[PDB]
């Protein structure tokens, strides 16, 4: 099943929600994330294993990136409103809204995370839609499987024609 | 492996390289496509699997859009600089620089087919920059492995702060 991480950026305070994993890489701030349930939309997963890490509502915004190795892993932009950090104590160590500009030069955290969160302040300084991405199921043609396709926002005039 | 297509897109002339395969949706207009090889970059499968099947010689300039199913398959823009086509006669029934819009507005493509022939639209009008994303690689910090990132083109100076 997919893996799905959740970037959950206040835009009114500069705040980026990140965790240090109990027992693995436990000096590395991390975003949430975990694997999807069958039936799981992207963006749910985000949310569920945001809430069940950290203890923050959110919702779902946009995909900010496509990690792929030898398979997927999804990282969401997700957008708080509480703000309460109630942290799984049996999953993480530390969870903290943190400073983006600090997340985005840190040396405490995987090249990953940083990338994305350099990401998350070029949308802070110039925009959203200069890094949001969405995720639409698509139907094949050849056979009845379905995919899901990932690319920037195109807007409702285009997408219809 | 993972597959790669390539969308030939001319800016010049408002065309898209398309093929028909000779014995698989043969009424259908599709990207040129196909497997990497080991070690293969993404850019150079596009590049290769487009010169293979139409004659085209071409240049690698963008990633438009992902496709996952039940796994991966990256579909490309690029950019042509030779234009006669010498399509492989065992695996294409047609190959043609087709108008994008023709190609955004038929029926006789499929369902992402049209998806990203819009986005190249939307591109073609409003810059590149509002669709192109970037593939890097970037390593893990757990483990000795590597994976590839997927996301809108970050400018130098906040890829590097």
């Amino acid at each position: 099943q997919v893996g799905v991480a959740g970037a959950v950026f206040d835009e009114s305070t500069r705040k980026i929600l990140v965790v240090q994993d109990r027992n693995k890489l436990k000096n590395m701030w991390k975003f949430p994330g975990g694997l999807s349930e069958p039936e799981e939309d992207i963006g749910d997963t985000a949310v569920r294993e945001v809430f069940e890490e950290t203890g923050i509502k959110s919702e779902f915004r946009s995909v900010l990136s496509i990690r792929q190795q030898h398979d997927m892993y999804i990282i969401c932009r997700l957008k708080p409103y509480s703000f309460t950090i109630n942290f799984c104590q049996e999953e993480c160590l530390r969870c903290e809204w943190m400073d983006l500009n600090d997340l985005a030069k840190t040396e405490n955290t995987t090249p990953i995370t940083s990338r994305v969160a350099r990401l998350l302040l070029y949308g802070y300084r110039e925009g959203f839609d200069k890094i949001d991405l969405t995720v639409e199921e698509l139907p094949a043609v050849y056979t009845g499987l379905f995919y899901k396709l990932y690319h920037k926002e195109l807007p409702e005039n285009y997408k219809t024609m």
